[PDB]
């Protein structure tokens, strides 16, 4: 199945947070309606927090892509809703051979404020 | 049900990341085996990222506590496992009256590295 | 936080499946727009499957209530989305003192077909 | 990533429940330690419930396999823990071209009783 693809409410601001756990430099790109709208990069094995960016969901079509070593990482993803209100969309990714799926972890959340 | 309490693998390092979305200053404490092991605080309505701290799970008994305006916030939580490997334990919290449950969002993840 | 309350897409058919793990007889009621629309009852400690019923979500406001021993059970719930398409809304419940939260398990899923 | 594979607590009884939503006859096999331990089959587009079977997790290595039209369906999966106690492992599957991932839905839950 496709992974890292989420339908958000239209025209909503959402946060994107990235954590890294790899020796390979990670490159995360967030697409909204197929347009490149947020980028992160970093490296480190101690859950290195690359910060949070807030962007708008456009029509709602959001996609996460992660690269390392010049190639697309393998993705795994899910969406969770807590208290019928708090949404988290989570992506884990694997750049190598150990199947730890923590090399980049991308968290989308909404609503904000 | 109790919320914000998780059983982790014993003696594992895990990351804790906090985002805030409230006018009230948030105070997060992470307990391991009933002892305080990590603190965060901050205020903001823009999904403001308080950083990540790595701590050890001890026997595995981890509890997230969130306080604002001198009162423990109402918590909601769950744990997700992706690819049979990546664990996220998520806590939303409500400090007020709007039931948005985003006032502090606390994310635990393991394994690291 | 309120638990067992979910916002579904409007006017959608969804399935409700109930499993029981208790010596106390369980009574599950599904409300749609505050109206009583599906009922299940049963007992047993071996994950006894009470079947699946398909009902319509109306405006989208769905609530799960569970009783045993004449009183409302304590609920815990979450919603999961897989492949950006398959929705499960899950309720666990506790009728007693052992905090196993399996006494009735209610699963809502959509879309069908 | 591999999907439909879960590590359960060792030697635990768990329930497996299957729902179908397809014109194609579904065949579900649950493997424990690489050995077949439970089968289900059926066909229907109405979230049709194939029942629940209880089996033992052995060493803990559980795999869900879903076949339709003689081909293994594409799987998506995750595990959820509620109240730090109730575990659900969920598998959606796609036998065709519409990407609805509901063709068989397999739900594992533990602990029982
Ligand atoms: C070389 O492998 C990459 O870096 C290592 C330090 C590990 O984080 C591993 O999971 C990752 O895939
Ligand atoms: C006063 O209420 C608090 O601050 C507001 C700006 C909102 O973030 C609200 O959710 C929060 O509970
Ligand atoms: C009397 O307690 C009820 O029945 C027992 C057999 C257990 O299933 C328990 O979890 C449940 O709360
Ligand atoms: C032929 O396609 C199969 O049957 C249809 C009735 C739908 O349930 C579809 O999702 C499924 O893949
Ligand atoms: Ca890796
Ligand atoms: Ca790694
Ligand atoms: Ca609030
Ligand atoms: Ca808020
Ligand atoms: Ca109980
Ligand atoms: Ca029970
Ligand atoms: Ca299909
Ligand atoms: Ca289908």
């Amino acid at each position: 199945a496709q992974q890292g693809v989420f339908t958000l409410p239209a025209r909503i601001n959402f946060g994107v947070t990235v954590l890294v756990n790899s020796a390979a430099t990670q490159h995360v790109e967030i697409f909204v309606d197929n347009e490149p709208r947020a980028a992160f990069s970093g490296v480190g094995t101690g859950d290195n927090n690359l910060g949070t960016k807030v962007i708008n969901s456009g029509s709602g079509n959001v996609r996460v892509q992660i690269t390392a070593n010049g190639r697309q990482s393998d993705l795994v993803s899910s969406q969770l809703v807590l208290a019928n209100k708090l949404n988290l969309a989570v992506v884990g990714s694997e750049d190598g051979t150990d199947m730890d799926y923590n090399d980049s972890i991308v968290i989308l959340n909404w609503p904000l404020g």
